[PDB]
Parts: structure tokens; C-alpha cells; sequence
């Protein structure tokens, strides 16, 4: 109890930083557009982005290491003071060292942190373009749909095909996001009696797919157009594998464990290191080290799982959009293209 | 009052600078020739750099922060002065650092200024490439439908076509450029009917691609003819997919934010640490750090979204100027080629 | 063997590590999902990897490397000590030196570490790759199938064709790992007499192709869908070339040699140079040093061959899973798309 | 006059600068071989390079640069000098500074000099990999239309089209050098005929194509072997845009700037900083750091725009020797081949 | 002759060093398997390759810059000693600077030498990919002539055209190592007539594609499945291109005589900045820094040229096992799939 009661306020913390981050993975976001760059760009940047430094959940997060080290170096700082003030037995030497061996090894402390966040960056760009083609692949299919498919005959099964294509991206969605509410979210998209289907299915982007797969078997195409269309499938099956290995896989976690405990050793003697040029000026050198050092570290940990950081919801719309004004514009394309003639 | 005639006094030269940088993402911008590369490998390049750095639009961009901290360095020195000459009571401490923290943290600056920079110069890049494969997938689409196309009855709506794919990277460029007349751009390439159908259209771009893909189902041509010609057109989707998520998905804004708050907290102590070495040459010493590493950012950041820094309409009249000389030089080839046999 | 009972006993800790990092190679693998991504994102990830630092087999491995120089560091700092209580002849000078060499030379070691383990992270990467590119194949190919061979006639070689698209991932896993049973690993997805051929052949991923090729010859199709089908096996040709290329061609040996000569040079007269500042702070200096710097060169060591830090059999796992709810959605699919007309 | 007459003589030493840099970008390249490779392995290249550092042309670059900086810390050295000895009023101060401010930024200048000079060897790398495709896409057609073309009554129109695909490399390599005669290069390619219509085209790399285009309309071939050959072409509009949007489009010069900027100012305040510790060892110290800056920055400003250091005539030669080597190897291949049966 | 007899004394060094590292070239390389993996991560690495060091002929290549450099520190020292005794005239300085100018530039030349090697790098990455295509091409188009070609009247020409698919990758190994014999190496994979034709050829790798290409066009194909086998010939010209370009196009040199220069400059003086702090200390000084810097360099320039680094012959070997293996597996892959039916 004496040893459990103290092991549980000092979790105080940690616990409402994990909460409050997992909160902002939560968010919704929207894409930019130009006005958003205009401020993106603005010289007013350093300001607000200074003003808005205890909201950002980055610098929450970084809360629980920068205290802990910044205790740390008021121990230290508060020892070595009781010390010159010979308040001690006097077998108790000064904490102090030379700053000769992190001088020595401050560049490889700095280029293995940027190493660490430049992979991470890695995984976002690749997360991103993998939802590039897969909305391009999607406009595309769609767009040689409403081409192809010709005879009158056909008519329910295009209109079933079109909804499976718009539905598979908002499938992927709930497939790489953790709270998804994928019947929500096709409720408007797909039939009744399809949606059921896709629901009773663990790979609910994989049994769009065969729903796609089926339909260009039913339609009355020439073979040769049929191979031209189911052509453009492989790009939901490289898009579905490219987002499962992401979350799947992480950076080699030897890696990343490396950067930690590296991060943690330094700012732990940083102090000592620091005591005879700075004396109680350790303290705020700790924290603003610690602060900037771990927030290079968290960024890279953040959006090393990209999906949260992407507007999911908002590239999917595109897609249902792009196909709904392109079925309005059918007969006004057919008919000046008819008078051309 | 007294606090809102000072807070807007400060507003006027931000605004200013940021009045001057948005009129520089609207100048025109013109392909290199072999002239300018001899212009802009000349050994005066030094001087006149130097000399045009007064009216360099990333240095009034740099102004607002440059100025800042220069003041917090004149600030802080007349402080110190001040305490050095005995005229404060005696409670008032002098402000000054060891450098030894700012040693050890400077690589870690430096690398991660240069990180965030890198990364907006891969997206430039990809802007870059996704429009050279657009302008060479509208050249050989041009080129194949002036091959390709041959009965008679065909005339018009091939007449039609060719106009539609010179077309589109027009389209696409106003698409990505914030204040186009993609009407005016439009006037002389598309017919007066044809163009009231691509301005009613939220996504025109999509719009021109749905009238090529209607004009190749609605040509003579043989099955295997058509499915090689409508292959063409995956690089106009593809084009628009890697355009639009370069305006919508910008660098991950945490990663942006640390840069602008660690140039930020470095300038503003920047002067404490450096006044025992420096004294009043903590002024312009900050000046330079800041004008220099503001810089680095500045260049990033201007780049980051980068379709303004690109000669879309010089590029666009590639396209056009190309198919036009291969209207004419068709009659004089088919010559040659019949002389032959 | 006084010479030989002494060369034998310092051999027992690098056997140790040896023996201790290899049980590591061959621990199983799980794919991350969403709740390990929320605990490898906690605020607790810095105190929980430093606690287990004594039991990470990188550090273990590390442990022949860091002792070696720490009583070097030992061994310096004792003569050093004799040598200032004039306890030696007098012809024995102090061992220290200036580090202004190496505060020379520190920033090239620092990137020479990490472009190796960089180049080392490179290959890891395209591993992963090559392995997302079968699996989204396998699947690609195995969805196709269940579409595209319709004959009653072909039941038999339909199953067969399925189960070995399924066998070829788990076969190329058991041709990247040492200790492997394909026999087993095959022995519920393959026909009895099936597996008798591919045990006996030398290459057995390249076994399962040409059954795969042999049955796409047999079933009863049209030409045009035979060429569609049998352009999906490349992508098992193209993972098994990348995949053998990385066990055949390591890093070039001369740039992995040269990082640990570099390391050892350094971490030998490391404690010379740091005498003079530190004198007996050269032993722990040396220590963190040796620990920190090698951990860098060990990770990319240990992800250089990245095939046992991948969860290839919960990978070959997804495929099978896949193509049975496909087998099992198939009636219902039919069905509703039978309904639609 | 006394002002013109004196800002005339400053320009002798860079107008020879530039017009000896532009004489090398016209020197005619080769491809290396076997021997040539030893002799850039040898053991000797390091005295060799030394010893024509006065015929380098990089170095003839950086000469006024280097002069107009080692000038500024000859006067600001005689200044200080004059001072020490007291021969001035008293109101002049020593122009001395800390190098404090120095040793923070220079890892950030090492750093974006270096990027500015990855990003131009990249663009290199493109021009040396768009080069590579168009020359084994020209091999690769050409040996196609060699098997492909059998009927004999295509012998004049099989002649012309493999003419055509020889000359399309000299006419990309004629479009992308500043001097270029290509109706010498293309004389004894081309009819006298086809090479007037070629020079009558403002652009002749697409003129070529489209008479390769035209020729494959005009084979008696099927339909399927037709859109197998003209898929072919494509390669070449690919190469077109790749090489073109490396002249039209440089490096955003805002980087180039940086760079430029940033290493005038360091220069020109460098002697200042430097006094205190070297004296008169400013010059020489000025001199070498201006020459190995200037000279980072010099090479990649010279290979920025890369096609005058690649090789192309030697590359263009190479498709044309394969092509011929073919048209004589084929009647003894043919007997061969007819031998087996 | 005395100023001839002292200038070939002076090469015995770097010609031996020039004999050592080509004869280094031509050793047989062997692919990694499991246990040379086990060898290469053990814990004893760093003492194996530090004993080896005497052996490896990258240090044999770095002994005539070490040596000269570490003269050339001998004479300053010896030269200051003799002016520190007052053993000269009394005009001669002592030859000491500041380190502050080499401490300002240190991580520029540190960046510049690790961006060679990396370059340099790359290019072995290039060659290395180039090859994994080949031989997985060469083994899919082996894999494919296997099932598609069934006619009893084509088995001589199957026959023939199997045996050069294997010996492509043979012809393209011996046209990029310097001594060769493609006679011997062909010996046993062609027909004594077929081998012939092909040691008459300038360009051999071409022609052994000429006899696949022609051999194609004399099967009894379909003509949809004969555009489906001759389309996998193109990895081959692909192949021949990329290997081509990089014996062909070093790294520019402009960028590697810079690499070399600032490295010999920098050794030259390196002894006159270090006097101050290390006296005779300035002797190993200059030998460490030598030896590791320039060996950063020659990594970077032996791997720069790769194919010999990398084991052609063995992967050559995998394509003949693995075709021979598949016709052997032929009979009875047939009885089961027959079975089955």
C-alpha cells in the first residue's frame, strides 16, 4: 500500500497524456484548399503556432518524459548546491563532468533522431500515394463504366457495379481506421440486401471486390473489353495490401527502441555534464533539451501509422461526387457529341 | 483602446509582407532555354543575387521575424548594459548563458531545418514529374488519334477529339491555380456548345476526360484499336489524383509546427547565451541567425505546395503548339510514305 | 595450453551473445493492429523500453563489444594513475592526447554509422515491399480465378489451381527462412500426391509456379482470358528474384567492414583523449560511448537480412483466409447479383 | 568615365571565367571502359587531380569569387593592422568578433550546401536514366520490327521505319545540345527527302515520331501485331518529356539563392571573426574556405542541367552499330533457325 | 637520370597497390547463405575484421595516400622541433595555426565524402536490381516457353530456344566483366554451330536475343500468345541498357576530383593546425585521419563500377538449375494435373 498508493499518482499523467493524444487520432480532417495554404503561409505562423504550443497534443504528450527529466536535474542541481555548501559528511563528492563526451557524440544523438522521423515521413508518403492511385483507380473505373457498358439490358447491373466502385474506398476507410462504422457509412451507397452480405464478411474491402469481379462477368461485353475492365481491379488488391502491411508492420522496432533509450541515457547525466559552465541553469537547459529533442522523436511516432492523419472521409466523397456528376452529364455529352456528328 | 491601436500598428508590416509574397505566386512564370542556363551559371550569379536580395520576395516574407527577434536581441542588450552600469536596484540579475547547451542542440536544428526543406522539394519534384507525364500522355494520345483515326465519316468527331485532349491540361492547370479563367483559357480551343458543358461542371477537368471517352466509343474503329486508345487516357486520372492530393494533404502539420517553434525558442534565447562572447553584437548576430535559418524554412514552406512555382501555361502550349504542326506536316508525311511504296 | 586455456575462456561471453541472438531470429512474429499501435504510442513507451533493456537481444549481443573497451578504458586509466603517484620507473610517460582530432573526425563517424544502418533500413523496405507485392498478387490472382473459370468441367483444377496459390507464399516463406518444415506448413493445403513432387524438387517455389502454369494450359479457356490469367504468375517470379537477392548479395562488405574498423579505432584511444578532462570519468565515457555507438551499427546489422523481422506466417495466413470466405461468398454473391437482374 | 572606365576592368576576370566554363560544356564526351576505369581506380588519382587543378574548369569558375573574397580579408587584415599600430584617429575600432555565432550555423550552411548539390546530381541521375530507357526502347523496337516485318512487299517501308528509330536519339540529342547541326548528324540517316520535312518541323523529335507512326499504319500487318509495335513509340514521347522538363524547368532558384546568399555573407564576415585567432592567417584561411564552398555549390550548378555531361553522341552511335550488326546477322540467323527444323 | 632514378623509385608503392586491387577485381564472389549470414552478424566481426586488415585491399589501395600525408607530418614536426631548439637562422616561423578554420569546415567535408560514397552506393543498388530483373525475367520467360509451346512438331526449336534464354544471362555477365570468356562459358549451353554465329557478334548479348526473337516467329503459335511471349524479351534490352549505362557513365567527375582535392588539401595543412595542441602527437594524427577518411573515398570509388562485386556466375547457375529442373518436373507435373482430371 505505502509502495502501491505512490505507484498510482505518478501514473497521474501519463494516463491523461495517452488520453488526450489517442483523442486527437480521433479527429476529423478536412483537405485544404487555397485559402487554408494562404494561412498555411502566412508570416503570422511563428506566432500562432507559438500561441498554440499547450493545445498542440505533440507537446501534451511530451509532458510525462520533459517533467521526469526536469525532476532530475532539480535533484542533481539541488545536491550539488547542499554539496559547495558542506550541508554533507564529506565523502560525498560533486556530480560534475566534462561536456568533452557529448560534444563527441551530439551529432550522432541528432542524425539517428532525424533518421527515426525521416522513416517515419516514409510511411506517410507511402500510406498517402497508396490512396492517391486507389482514388484515381476508382475515378478511372468508374469513368470506363459509364463508357463501356452499352446495352439497355444492363442497366441494373451498371448501376449495381457504380455503387460497389464508389463503395470500395469507403470501405477501405473503415477497414485502416479503429472505431468505423462501415454500415453507417455504405447505408446510402450500397442495397439493403448487398450491405448484408458485405456486413457477414471479415474482408469487407475484399467482398466489394468480388462483388465488382461478379458483376463484369454478367454483363453482355466482348471479351476483349471485359479483360480491359477487370484490368483495373489489381489496383483495389495493391491499395488493400499496401494499407494492411503499414498497419501491420511497423519500423524495425529495434530502431525505434534504440532511438528511446538513447533519447532517455542522455538527458539523464545531461545535467552532470552541464553543472560547472550552467550550475542551476540546468534546470530550464533540461527542459527546453528534453522538450525539443523528444518532440522530433514524437512527431516521427505519430504519424508513423499515417491513416489518422490522412482525410479518409473526404477523398472518398471525391470519388462518390466525380460519378454522380458524370452520370448527369451522360445524356448532355451524348447529345453534343451526337450533334458533332 | 490603447491596447487595440498598439495591437494593429504591429499588423503592418506582416500584412505588408504578406500582401507582397501572394502577388509572387501569381507572377508568370517561363520555360528555361539554353540563354537563361548560361545567365544562370554565369560567375556574376554571386553579385546579383546579393544585390537583388532587397527585392527577393522570401526576404519580405522574412521581415516579421527577422525584426522580432532583432529587437529581443537590442532588448536584452540594453537590459544588460543597463545592469553592468549599476542603474537597477541590485536584485536585477545579468541575463547571460553558457553556449554549451546551444552546442550540443545545434546539429539537431540544422538537420531538422534541412529535413522539412528536403521534404517540400520532394513534393515540388512530384508535382514536377505527375506534369511531365500528363504533358507526354496528352502528346502521344495526340499523336496515336492522328495515326489511328482514318475513315472519313470520322472527320468531325476527330476534329472534336484532338481539341478535348489539347484541352485538358488546360483545364487541369485552372484546376489547380487559384484565380484562373479556365472560360478565357478555354475560348479558342473548344467549341462555343462544348464549352457551356465543361464551365457547368464542378470538376472540369473530369468533364473534358468523360468527352474523350465518349468520342472513342462512338468512332469506327475495331475492338482492339479502341481498347488502345482509351489505355491512354489512365494518365489524365492519374494526373489529376497526384495534383490534387499535393493541394490537399500537406507536409503532416506536427512536423511543421516543431520546425516553426524550435526557430522560434532558439532566436529568442539566442541573445542570453551569446552575450559574454558577444555583448552588443548579440544584435547583429541575431539578426543574421535568424535571417539565415527563417530562411531555410521560408524556402520550404513557398515550395511546399508548388503548381505557382511551375510554367503550367507554358507547358500547356506544348501540347498545343505540337498538335498543330502534326495537322499540317500529315498530308506532306503521307507523301513521303506512299513515294516510298 | 597455457596460451590455449586462456583463449578459450574469453570465448564463453561472445558464444553466449552468439548463441542468444539467433534464439532471436527465430521468434515468432505477430502483425501490429490497433491496440499495439496504441501501446507503441503510450507516454510509458521511454520507461518500459529502458526497463527492458537487459533483456533486448541487441544489447545483449553488444555485450562483447562494450566490455572489451571499458577495460581498455580500465586498463589506461590504472597506468595513467601509476603513473601520476610516480610508482614507474620514470621513462614511462602519460597516455593522453588533445581531442581536437577527434572532435575533427566526429561528425564523419557519425554519418558513416548511420548511412549504414540506413542502407540496412533500405533493404528491410524492400523486403517488406516484395512481400506486400506477392501477397496483393496472390490475392489479385486467386479473385480472378474464382471469377473467371466458370466450366463445371474444370471443378477439380479450379480447386487444384486455388490451393496452389494459397501453397506458393507459404512455400517462398519456407525458402527465406533457415529452419523451416514445408512439409508441415503445407501438409492441410496441398493433395498428398501434390506435395510428394514439390518435397522433391531442389526449388519448391518454383515447384507450386509450374503446377499453377500447367493447370492455366489444361482449363478450358479462351485464349484471350488464358494470356490474362497466366500474366498474374510474373509478380512469383519477380518475389522470388528480389527475395533471393537478399540473402545472396549483402550490403558491398568493404562499407560494413570499414564502419567496424572505424568504431573499433575510435573506442581504442577514446579514453587517451578524454584523459585529460575526465581521468577516470574515461571508464563509464567509454562504456556509454561503446554502447551507444555500436547499438547504431548493430541494428542495421540485424535488419540486413530482414526476412526472420517480418510475420511472413501470419502474412500467408491473410491469403488463405481470403480465398475461403471467397469460396463461401461465392453462392450469396450469385445470388444477389442474379436478383439485381 | 572614372567610374566606367574602372567597372570595366572588374569584368575581365569573370567575363574569361564564363567564357572558358561555356568552351567545356561543348567539349565532346566518351564512354568510359575497362582500361578507363583502372586508371580512375588507380592509386594515383588523388596527386593527378591535385596537379590539374589549374586546367580544371570548376576552378577557372570559382576564381573571382575567391579573388573578391580574399581581397576582403586582405583589406579588413591591413585595417586591423593599421589599428594595432595605432596610425589611425582612436575612434576606430578593432573589426574583431567571436566565432561563437560561426560555430552554431556551421553545420546549417555544410547541410544546405550539400542538399542544393544532391538535388542537382538527382536531376542528372534523371537525365542519365531518361537516356538509358529511350536507347533500349530504340533497340528494343528496332530489333521487334526486324522479326515482326515479314511480308516482302514491305521491304522499302521495313527500310524507312528502321531508319526512323536510328535517327530519333540523334534528334532528341540535337533538341536538348545548344549547337547542333542536325541535318549534318541526320545526313547519311535520313532520304534527302524525309530530312527536308524533318528540318522544316519546329519540332523533329516529334516529327520522326510521327513518320514512325505513319509507316506502322501503313504494313501489311494484324491488327494485334500492329498495337504491339506502336506500343512501342510511347517510350519515346516519354523521353521527350523527361528531357524537355529538365531544361524548361531548373531547381526552384529560391533554394539556388539561399545557397548563394548564404555563402557571400559567411565569406564576407569570416576574415572578421577569424582575427583574433589567426591574424593575418585570415587570408589564406579565407582563400581555402571560399575555394572548397564555392566549389560544392560550382558543381552542382554545373550539372544541373545534365545532357552536356553525358556522352549522347556515343550513345546515339551505339543503337545505330546494333541496328546494322542485326540487318547482316540476320540471313545467318534465319539459316540456323531453319537448320534446327 | 638523378632526377629520373628518384621519380620511378617513388611508384614501387602505388603500382603494387594498382596490381593488389585489380587482382582483388577478378576473385570469384559466392551468394550468402544461412550460415555465412550467422558468420557475418557474429559478435567476433569486430576482431576478424580488425585482424583482417592487414589482408583487405582497400587498405592496400590507401597505403601511398597514408604514407605521403604521414611524411609530410614528419617534416613539419621535425621542421618546428628544429626552429622550437633555435637550430635556424632565425627568419623561419614555426608553422602552427588556429584549428578554428578547420573546425567551421569539418562537416562540410564530412557531408561531402559520405554523399560520394552514397552515390556511389547507389549504383551498386542499380547494378544489383538490373540483375535480380534479368534472371527473374530469364526465369519467367523459360517458365512460360515450358507450358505455352506444346506442339510436337516445335520441339527442336523449344529445345533451342531454352538454351538461349539461359545463355543471355551468361552473354550479358561476360560483356560487362573485362576478361571473359564467352566461348568457354557458352561451351555447354549452345550448339556447336548457334555458338558460332554468336562469337562473330560485336554486341553478343544482342545477338542471342536476335535468335530468341526469330525463333518465336517460327513457332506454330497463335498469334495473341506469340505477342504474349515476345513481349517478355523487353526485360532483356532493359537489362543490356542499365548494365551498359553504368560502365558507360561514372558518377560525374566534376563531383568526385572535387571529393579528392578537398581531402588532399585538407591532409596537407592538417599537421600545421594540429601543432599547437598535439606537437608530435601530430604524426598518428595525421596517419588516423588519413587512413579513415580516404577510406570513406575509396568504399565509395571501388563499388562504384559494382558488377564485379556482385556474383554474376552464381546467379547465372540458378537460371540453367532452374530450367533444368522444370524439364524434369515436366512428366510427372503433367501425370498429376492429368490425374486430377
Amino acid at each position: 500500500s505505502p509502495v502501491q498508493t505512490l505507484i498510482s499518482i505518478l501514473r497521474i499523467i501519463p494516463d491523461w497524456s495517452d488520453r488526450t493524444q489517442e483523442r486527437g487520432m480521433r479527429q476529423h480532417r478536412t483537405l485544404y484548399d487555397h485559402e487554408k495554404w494562404m494561412h498555411h503561409r502566412s508570416s503570422y505562423r511563428h506566432l500562432r503556432h507559438l500561441l498554440s504550443s499547450l493545445s498542440s497534443r505533440v507537446i501534451l504528450s511530451l509532458i510525462p518524459p520533459v517533467i521526469a527529466f526536469t525532476l532530475v536535474a532539480v535533484v542533481i542541481a539541488s545536491y550539488n548546491t547542499a554539496v559547495a555548501l558542506d550541508l554533507l559528511p564529506g565523502i560525498f563528492p560533486l556530480l560534475r563532468s566534462s561536456s568533452l563526451p557529448y560534444q563527441l557524440t551530439a551529432p550522432a544523438l541528432a542524425l539517428l533522431l532525424v533518421f527515426r522521423t525521416e522513416a517515419s515521413y516514409s510511411r506517410f508518403e507511402e500510406g498517402r500515394k497508396s490512396w492517391t492511385e486507389v482514388i484515381a483507380g476508382a475515378n478511372d473505373f468508374a469513368r470506363q463504366i459509364i463508357s463501356s457498358v452499352e446495352t439497355s439490358g444492363d442497366a441494373q447491373l451498371k448501376k449495381a457495379l457504380l455503387q460497389y466502385i464508389v463503395a470500395f474506398p469507403v470501405a477501405l476507410k473503415c477497414h485502416v481506421i479503429y472505431g468505423s462504422d462501415i454500415a453507417r457509412d455504405l447505408q446510402n451507397l450500397l442495397e439493403v440486401d448487398d450491405l448484408l452480405v458485405v456486413l457477414n464478411s471479415k474482408h469487407r474491402p475484399g467482398c466489394i471486390i468480388q462483388f465488382i469481379s461478379r458483376s463484369l462477368q454478367l454483363l453482355k461485353l466482348e471479351e476483349s473489353r471485359r479483360i480491359m475492365l477487370q484490368s483495373k481491379i489489381s489496383c483495389f488488391h495493391e491499395g488493400i495490401g499496401i494499407c494492411e502491411q503499414l498497419i501491420g508492420t511497423p519500423i524495425p522496432l529495434s530502431a525505434t527502441r534504440l532511438t528511446s533509450r538513447f533519447l532517455v541515457l542522455w538527458h539523464l547525466t545531461l545535467p552532470i555534464i552541464l553543472w560547472d559552465d550552467c550550475h542551476w541553469i540546468v534546470v530550464p537547459a533540461t527542459f527546453i533539451s528534453a522538450a525539443s529533442l523528444f518532440c522530433i522523436e514524437q512527431v516521427g511516432v505519430l504519424i508513423e501509422e499515417p491513416f489518422p492523419m490522412l482525410a479518409l472521409d473526404d477523398l472518398c466523397n471525391s470519388v462518390r461526387n466525380n460519378v454522380q456528376e458524370a452520370l448527369a452529364s451522360e445524356k448532355l455529352i451524348r447529345a453534343r457529341l451526337a450533334a458533332k456528328g
